[PDB]
């Protein structure tokens, strides 16, 4: 009959977002939940206007809710995502995130990404991988480098039972 006196909770307004994920200006993150072992991350992202990210091939599902702003996938320009929009993206899909230059402000999203992200250029050249582990390393480094006093939830690696 386990204890748990406190809830595993993170207030995203009590600390500034980690700036420039992987050194990419315009992509600010606030980590919430990171499980590198089951390949799962739940994050809040804050996107600057005028961004065009690389093509992201998804190995698992993506659940995304746009709180505010605007963004669209290069391939589907007539289906812009704005306040209150939800998107389910299955594994095996590949699209390219864009924030229009004409956005007056930040585009705010919360998403749940399963699996890994394999990054390509529009012409198919492999750029790199981004799994929960990789992102966590930048996060932990960003927390130190930017002197941010934020906390997030993380799943430990499985081991032999005690």
């Amino acid at each position: 009959i386990t204890h748990q006196e406190k809830l595993l909770t993170v207030d995203t307004t009590a600390h500034p977002f980690l700036k420039a994920l992987g050194g990419h200006e315009g992509t600010d993150i606030f980590p919430l939940f990171m499980d590198p072992y089951n390949g799962l991350m739940v994050m809040r992202a804050s996107f600057a206007p005028g961004l065009t990210l690389p093509l992201h091939f998804h190995t698992g599902t993506v659940h995304m809710y746009t709180i505010s702003g605007c963004w669209y996938y290069t391939e589907y320009p007539g289906q812009k995502q704005t306040a209150g929009c939800y998107l389910y993206e299955p594994g095996g899909s590949i699209h390219q995130f864009n924030t229009p230059r004409d956005n007056e402000g930040q585009t705010e999203v919360i998403f749940m990404l399963s699996g890994c992200n394999v990054n390509f250029t529009q012409d198919g050249t492999y750029l790199g991988l981004s799994d929960a582990g990789v992102i966590k390393n930048w996060v932990d480094r960003a927390i130190r480098e930017q002197d941010n006093g934020l906390r997030y939830i993380a799943a430990a690696v499985p081991t032999y039972a005690a």
